[PDB]
């Protein structure tokens, strides 16, 4: 499990939140948002 679906639109930063997190890690179809 992870976070968001990495697969939407963008890959993930921008989709764990609206003015975007500041780094993430995406492996499978998910991602993990970082510093955030």
């Amino acid at each position: 499990a992870a976070a968001i679906s990495c697969v939407g639109s963008p890959e993930c930063p921008p989709k764990c939140r609206a003015q975007g997190c500041k780094n993430g890690k995406c492996m499978n179809r998910k991602c993990k948002c970082y510093y955030c």
